[PDB]
């Protein structure tokens, strides 16, 4: 078991699975000035607080908790972006999803993950916030959309804000990202009915000074 030695790639980066970016490790070292951040724009809420509490883990393990296969009914390979190119062909991070309405129809998301780890798991997700009326109608069907979050100490609703912006990294609209820790035995529950960028990939994380001698 290494560090994970990042080169070009942030925290941020990394943990969403940046494509530009090229199973378990101890400890992170970031560069000082990575090339390559979110390749979409938009925020990652907490990001001080985050890279803070990443630098006190040395132990990290990626596990798939929600995998991408589950979604029946909704697409999750046709979102992509050419401000997150791969080989030079649109693309997005890699350990979120990009769901999509299916056959014009975006069913409500109910979805539960219950950590039945020893170990901490650091999850992330997302919200799109889209340009206009007919891109929200486009990619996700319903007009009216939220992302709801709720663990025992976490109740979010996240509501998109759609409106004309200006064209960062070629695109209008926004993604932000948002995470938080999820204890032993405690569940992590989902619902919404669209601009959702699910999880499908979280980390065990340790804290130095936590594991046995
Ligand atoms: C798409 O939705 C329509 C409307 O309900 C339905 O009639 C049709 O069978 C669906 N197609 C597929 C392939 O699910
Ligand atoms: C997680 O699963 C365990 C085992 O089934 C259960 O006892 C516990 O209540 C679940 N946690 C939550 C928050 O539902």
């Amino acid at each position: 078991v290494k560090p994970l030695i990042l080169r070009d790639c942030s925290v941020a980066g990394w943990l969403l699975g940046n494509p530009m970016c090229d199973p378990e490790w101890s400890y992170i070292v970031e560069k000082a000035n990575p090339a390559n951040d979110l390749c979409y724009p938009g925020n990652f809420n907490d990001y001080e607080e985050l890279k803070h509490l990443l630098s006190r883990i040395n132990h990290f393990e990626k596990i798939q908790i929600i995998p991408k296969s589950s979604w029946s009914d909704h697409e999750a390979s046709s979102g992509v972006s050419s401000a997150c190119p791969y080989q030079g062909t649109p693309s997005f991070f890699r350990n979120v999803v990009w769901l999509i309405k299916k056959n014009n129809t975006y069913p409500t998301i109910k979805r539960s993950y219950n950590n039945t780890n020893q170990e901490d798991l650091l999850i992330l997700w997302g919200i799109h916030h889209s340009n206009d009326a007919a891109e929200q109608t486009k990619l996700y069907q319903n007009p009216t959309t939220y992302i709801s979050v709720g663990t025992s100490t976490l109740n979010q609703r996240l509501v998109p804000k759609i409106a004309t912006r200006s064209k960062v990294n070629g695109q209008s609209g926004r993604m932000d990202f948002f995470w938080t820790i999820l204890k032993p035995n405690d569940a992590i529950n989902f619902e919404s009915n669209g601009n959702f960028i699910a999880p499908e990939y979280a980390y065990k994380i340790v804290k130095k000074g936590d594991s046995a001698i």
